[PDB]
């Protein structure tokens, strides 16, 4: 769910309150469409995109689903106690910390305009 995604952000990325990645670019947030003005906005977009593959598995809501994981010492680990829908948002989640923690953050880049500049 949001609550453990926020998590996984907050340890592979602790410089930063995960509120700076809760509205950035055209897919890191509310937003969904558009072109990606750079790469953590990418980094959105992926996860975006695998969100909306996990809710294809019947019953399966990645926003809500709770799901088995560690961070601990630098790693994330989907534990093996997660069914195909846990399983897949765990890893949509523990993708999008990772990229996340590589990706330039742009101060421009937050809180744009979407009706105007993600069409
Ligand atoms: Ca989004």
């Amino acid at each position: 769910n949001l609550y453990q995604f926020k998590n996984m952000i907050q340890c592979t990325v602790p410089s930063r309150s995960w509120a700076d990645f809760a509205d950035y670019g055209c897919y890191c947030g509310k937003g969904g469409s558009g072109t990606p003005v750079d790469d953590l906005d990418r980094c959105c977009q992926t996860h975006d995109n695998c969100y909306n593959e996990a809710e294809n598995i019947s019953g399966c809501r990645p926003y809500f689903k709770t799901y088995s994981y560690e961070c601990t010492q630098g790693t994330l680990t989907c534990k093996g106690d997660n069914n195909a829908c846990a399983a897949s948002v765990c890893d949509c989640d523990r993708l999008a910390a990772i990229c996340f923690a590589g990706a330039p953050y742009n101060d421009a880049n937050y809180n744009i305009d979407l009706k105007a500049r993600c069409n």
